[PDB]
């Protein structure tokens, strides 16, 4: 179906403060996190994906098989651990992160030449949109 491989630059980042607050991130980290505009670097081969969130502060790496639950170490974000599953929902990717926080997960898809990422926790929705540099 869809190949997310690319270096994706952030265009839109809505409600990130609210999202981090819901994860109990301290204000000092939130202050700096919001000015950050992390890139997304994705390499995919079939059901195998590495998704790197790249910033000047901290990087976050997700390295998984679609459909295979794994222990996700959210070191650098809220430093929690989740039981995480990323699933194919047609061409969309749906991630559920089971753990402390209810309703934690995200949805990722491509519309035209933009990558959309919706991250959720406890009913907060953060909306991100990315584009490659042509
Ligand atoms: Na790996």
């Amino acid at each position: 179906p869809v190949d997310f491989t690319g270096y994706w630059k952030m265009l839109v980042n809505e409600n990130f403060e609210e999202y981090l607050r819901a994860l109990d991130v301290n204000v000092a980290l939130r202050k700096i996190a919001n000015l950050l505009k992390p890139d997304l670097e994705i390499v995919q081969d079939g059901d195998h994906m590495i998704i790197r969130t790249l910033s000047t502060f901290r990087n976050y790496i997700m390295d998984f098989q679609v459909g295979k639950e794994f222990e996700e170490d959210l070191t650098g974000i809220d430093d929690r651990k989740c039981m995480t599953t990323v699933s194919w929902d047609g061409d969309k990717l749906q991630c559920v992160q089971k753990g402390e926080k209810e309703g934690r997960g995200w949805t990722q898809w491509i519309e035209g030449d933009e990558l959309h990422l919706e991250m959720r926790v406890e009913g907060v929705v953060c909306k991100q949109v990315f584009k490659k540099v042509q």
